[PDB]
């Protein structure tokens, strides 16, 4: 066997395809005998054996160590799906049997044995790829989903899980109906504990066997693309699960982790070049092998800053790693979408690396999420003083390419679901929920929502359960999901809303000082078209609320969040309005609008020439 040697870029932290050499791969030896070759980076190990069923889990096959610290070996005759592990004899005298860190397939948890798998999948999505776009000036309406707890098989937890293929068949119609453009999957890298949701990773290259085999996931992505839906993979580059037989103490030294923090994890050492290559290659896997359309990176602030705190200092190794990661991802897949968040606002997350940014495409607007939910949690009587809690977001909005996210992290651990966070009666919570999402879809910036948000779910998310689909037997919830679909439709089809979101010239306040009434109004002006958006956050109606315009115009209603069809309380009939002459200085025209309690309205504006 002439074993392939990994590119020198690996040791430079610049390798994005390390999994083409490392791991287990089909090949022929020098005598033309079919088998599998194995390669594992373990520079401090004194010995490594390939172990598996082939010799009844005995001594296995000794690997040979290159002066690079990469061990290689070959086993003839093995079939796809056969189990293997590495027995690692560590620098410290330890002996540990481990999953291949570059496993492509792993037995169903709790087992960690690696499985021989081919990684050459059939796709027919080349035209999808040619059309692909970061969506700066297109709708980006992301459905965040955990693959094990969206919908379960009829009857049945586990085994009652759909296979990836079956999941695609069930999910795609729901996405299309609600005009979600992309699904963002919680991490599918292999992980031992269902309740980590994928955020405590052991198998970075091993798409989780919970929902089937590698080809099954590839088929899921292929199916999405056929129907015009993108797939974003959640990724965990800050830390890994601390299991003693996974990545920690890998070669009997602190290899992947620092020589010297979140519970049950270890932090990756970005000053270790081969660790950078590992992570580069783990992100790239999703784009390359599985044809994903983007990467969302979890908890990046914990990497950017020592101990996650800018006051403790910037981790320049982390910054350089992330810059290089985004650079290489863009070099290979420029129309992929790469996102993160950083609520510290210390570094420029979405600015180009050239201008000292980190080079992400979008940043979740954590401030928008917190401030908006704080506001709608406030008793009506206290809202006048808290009025500018909502206007504040547009003061900083253009500082980053912000994405408005209501994610899985906000509907767990006693924090309450979105609707349950809101102040008031059942009916008032329901009315405000309609207005909240009106605001979400008509505030500039791309969108992300965790599964259940569109149902007006009351029960917090539990990965052991599916969504409460039975909620749609109730008028509120059924009408709410239709309302959510209508927001998606307007967002996807109206240039005023999706085009020029990041252009300050496309946003204009109309009413932003109406503290007593709790009324906010603004124009969205994408592509030279105009939509007026107006929301009432008080629990009383406003009659003929005046909105001052610089020009005379007609207004045709596109949406009324309190309409009967959304289970709302308004039964008004008038949809076509026009300004009257006279307003205020500089704005000599008034558009008078009736606002139902807690209600929002959207109008197409046609200037009178």
């Amino acid at each position: 066997m002439n074993f392939p040697t990994i590119d020198r870029s690996f040791f430079a932290g610049e390798c994005f395809d390390a999994y083409r050499v490392l791991g287990a791969h089909p090949c022929r030896d020098d005598f033309g005998q079919e088998g599998w070759r194995f390669a594992v980076w373990a520079p401090g190990a004194v010995a490594v054996e390939i172990c598996g069923g082939f010799d009844g889990w005995g001594p296995g096959v000794p690997m040979q160590k290159a002066d690079t610290g990469v061990w290689s070996g070959f086993v003839p005759g093995l079939a796809e799906g056969e189990l293997y592990k590495y027995r690692i004899h560590g620098k410290d005298g330890s002996t540990v049997m481990r999953a291949d860190p570059y496993a492509f397939s792993t037995e169903l948890r709790p087992g960690t044995a690696s499985r021989l798998a081919r990684m050459d999948f059939a796709f027919d999505d080349s035209s999808w790829m040619e059309r692909r776009d970061k969506c700066r000036n297109l709708p980006l309406n992301i459905y965040e989903l955990h693959a094990g707890s969206w919908k379960h098989k009829p009857n049945a937890g586990s085994d009652g899980w759909y296979n990836y293929r079956e999941l695609a068949r069930e999910l795609i119609p729901w996405l299309l109906d609600h005009r979600f453009t992309h699904v963002e999957l919680l991490p599918l890298a292999e992980h031992p504990f269902d309740g980590s949701w994928g955020y405590q990773t052991t198998g970075y290259f091993s798409v989780t066997s919970r929902y089937g085999d590698p080809a099954d996931f590839a088929a899921f992505v292929n199916a999405c693309h056929r129907m015009g839906i993108g797939v974003i993979m959640d990724f965990v580059p800050v830390h890994f699960a601390a299991n003693g037989d996974a990545l920690a103490n890998f070669d009997g030294t602190h290899l992947y982790e620092y020589d010297s923090s979140e519970w049950g994890t270890c932090n990756f050492n970005y000053y270790r070049r081969e660790v950078c290559s590992f992570l580069n290659s783990a992100a790239a896997l999703w784009m390359d092998v599985y044809h994903c359309d983007g990467i969302r990176m979890d908890a990046i602030s914990r990497a950017l800053y020592w101990q996650g705190d800018p006051n403790r200092g910037v981790n320049e190794g982390a910054v350089t790693f992330l810059r290089n990661l985004n650079h290489g991802l863009n070099e290979r897949w420029p129309t992929g979408i790469y996102t993160a968040e950083d609520s510290t606002n210390f570094l420029k997350v979405t600015a180009p690396t050239r201008y000292d940014g980190i080079g992400f495409d979008y940043k979740w607007d954590m401030g928008w999420m917190h401030d908006t939910l704080d506001y709608f949690a406030t008793p009506f009587g206290e809202r006048p003083d808290a009025y500018h809690k909502l206007t504040f977001s547009m003061q900083y909005f253009y500082n980053e390419l912000y994405l408005l996210a209501l994610s899985h992290d906000e509907v767990v651990h006693g924090k309450k679901t979105i609707i349950d966070k809101l102040w008031g009666t059942y009916e008032e919570k329901c009315a405000q929920l309609r207005t909240l999402y009106f605001y979400m879809y008509t505030h500039p910036g791309k969108k992300l929502n965790f599964m259940g948000n569109e149902l007006g779910h009351f029960r917090e998310w539990d990965e052991k359960k599916e969504l409460d689909w039975g909620l749609m037997k109730y008028p509120f919830h059924d009408s709410f999901q239709k309302y959510f679909a209508e927001l998606g439709r307007l967002y996807a089809t109206e240039p005023a809303l999706y085009d020029g979101e990041y252009n300050p010239n496309c946003f204009e306040w109309i009413a932003c000082e109406s503290r007593d009434e709790g009324v906010y109004a603004w124009l969205r002006k994408g592509a030279g078209q105009t939509i007026l958006c107006v929301m009432n956050t008080q629990n009383t109606a406003h009659k003929k609320f005046p909105l001052y315009f610089q020009y005379p115009c007609a207004a045709d209603e596109l949406l009324n969040s309190e309409a009967a069809c959304w289970n709302g309380a308004d039964r008004s009939r008038t949809r076509h309005l026009h300004t009257t002459d006279g307003g205020v200085y500089g704005r000599d025209y008034t558009l008078s609008v009736d606002l139902p309690a807690m209600g929002s309205r959207m109008y197409r504006i046609t200037p009178e020439a």
